[PDB]
């Protein structure tokens, strides 16, 4: 069955210039699909895959919010034509193919009567969107950009991850091969001002606040691509933080993660930071 | 842009006994897709293609009676659309997908299958059956005096348009008229199918056309040298002529708008059809 994951909205602040005729001064957005929207204090930057291939989907303005834990369904919007969407349509989400017609088949994005077809304003490779800032939710940052990560598995959310590298392995694991790899920066021209040191966020009685750090030492995880270590420590930090993990930032500042996920989780859907977002 | 069809419910009598376990505890009909909803006071039977094959597909009991969007609930699982709908629609498959993306049948949570796992909803389809397995099933039609009429069998239709399954008012459709001709006159297409002497009903009366009459149908067979369902270039001519004719000049004498003018009493009679739940709008 389903996985229900927060999807975080990421605006974005400068569009680029190659984009700026197929995005007619509406608003753009990168979303990524989380399963920690308490982390988000903590993110330093946004991760996408250099190869995968995104697109610039037409979505909607307003979406109709419902209870997932107590409904049976969901609900979708088809047109006849692209031209009628525009009344309800402004924004735009860059996200893969895939994720772009699962939100299609939820009401997060329009269906036309194109089998029916999402709105592709166009696509375009992760590559060309490095460097890119955004304003984010939460992370007193506020500003951050996107930077190439090459695990990244365009068969499963929206092919753009958010970075908390204070508590996600993966994430640390990236950055520092990002900190300490200069030709990777060379080849992606991955400018010094890009990249931001991670926040301490949550306090793991034991680890103290940078746990993922401490859980890539324990399994001498040396790149972003020592999947099997990662797997691990990514499981171990979920059901280490979950329970054990106290929120020091924020309006829950001092509450354990258990308790205030869901309390966040509501407060960026209602802000309109995030959405419900099932695949 | 897509055109806006009524879409006919002809309320299956006896379900045949094959599909018997099936649809059991459910209404079901067989659906038709008509541009002359003012026709249904003479229809005689039902038309089914014998190669076509067609779905039992779950309906919604109600819905939602511009060129906005038009919502669609995905249903989680085939266990929670039972609750709000207890109604099966014969129908093309095709059809009924059309019906799904505009708010008459649910769709429910689905995936691609194999490599994907993709979201991509399905229609509730409760099983497949050819149209030479309902030739002989009794309907009940609204707005037709006949208490039951029969699915027979006719070739011309396509099963890309509407829901391969179509009305018959051979009093003023040339096609009608054509194909009941046909059965009428060709004993070994009777033997072929099984085709008893009761399941075939004459035209009825029903529209007055200014220099025709009431079989305006047949005129136009003899004017434009129909002899065969299959004069596909006749057909098409004649139905043409039909159409504008008897909008605009022909008179309703049958039902409650018998004296007025199809063009003034159209839409009355689509909107009556639909508030009384025996049809609903359909575009395709
Ligand atoms: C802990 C905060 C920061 C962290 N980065 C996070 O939120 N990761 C996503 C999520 O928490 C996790 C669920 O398995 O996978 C990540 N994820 C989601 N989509 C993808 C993808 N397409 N490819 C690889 N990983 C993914
Ligand atoms: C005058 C009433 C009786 C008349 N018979 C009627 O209602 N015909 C349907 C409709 O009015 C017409 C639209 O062109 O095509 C017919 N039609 C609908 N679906 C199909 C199909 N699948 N194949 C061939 N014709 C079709
Ligand atoms: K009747």
């Amino acid at each position: 069955g389903p996985q229900e994951y927060t999807l975080i909205k990421l605006k974005i602040h400068l569009i680029p210039e190659f984009l700026g005729s197929i995005v007619k001064g509406r608003e753009v957005f990168v979303v990524c699909a989380t399963l920690r929207p308490e982390t988000m204090y903590g993110q330093t930057n946004c991760w996408i895959l250099p190869d995968g291939e995104y697109d610039l989907v037409l979505a909607f303005d307003q979406v109709i919010p419902y209870d997932a834990k107590t409904s049976d369904g969901v609900l979708c919007k088809i047109f006849d034509k692209y031209e009628d969407t525009m009344k309800e349509c402004n924004t735009v989400y860059i996200c893969s193919e895939r994720s772009a017609y699962n939100m299609a088949y939820q009401g997060i994005v329009p269906l036309i009567h194109g089998l029916p077809r999402i709105v592709s304003l166009g696509k375009v490779y992760g590559e060309q969107l490095i460097g890119t800032p955004l304003s984010a939710p939460m992370t007193p940052y506020s500003l951050i950009f996107i930077l190439p990560m090459f695990s990244i598995s365009m068969e499963k959310g929206t092919g753009i991850v958010t970075s908390v590298p204070s508590d996600s392995p993966d994430d640390y694991a990236a950055l520092r091969d990002i900190k300490t790899k200069p030709l990777l920066r060379e080849k992606y021209s991955i400018k010094d001002e890009w990249i931001l040191d991670p926040l301490e966020i949550i306090e793991v009685p034991g680890f103290g606040f940078m746990t993922a750090e401490l859980l890539c030492n324990q399994y001498k995880i040396q790149s972003q691509n020592d999947s099997a270590k990662l797997k691990q420590a990514k499981e171990e930090i979920y059901k280490k933080e979950f329970y054990e993990g106290i929120l020091i930032r924020g309006k829950y500042s001092g509450m354990k993660i258990c308790d205030a996920k869901e309390l966040i989780r509501e407060s960026l859907i209602k802000d309109g930071y995030a959405l419900i977002y099932l695949e």
